[PDB]
């Protein structure tokens, strides 16, 4: 089948959408929780492959 266009970041840039395979992935985005306000952006977690949120906020 043709790739499954999905939504990765580049890492420096801003989140889009790349036609990638299920058998590649991508730097993934995370959805930080603040209270009541969820909001969408690009940034890794010191660790090895993992995703983290700024001061402030949680993870949704």
């Amino acid at each position: 089948d043709r790739c499954r266009y999905t939504l990765c970041c580049d890492g420096a840039l801003k989140a889009v959408s790349a036609c990638l395979h299920e058998s590649e992935s991508c730097l993934v985005p995370g959805d930080c929780c603040r209270g009541k306000s969820r909001l969408t952006l690009c940034s890794y977690g010191e660790g090895g492959n993992g995703f983290q949120c700024p001061t402030g906020y949680r993870q949704c």
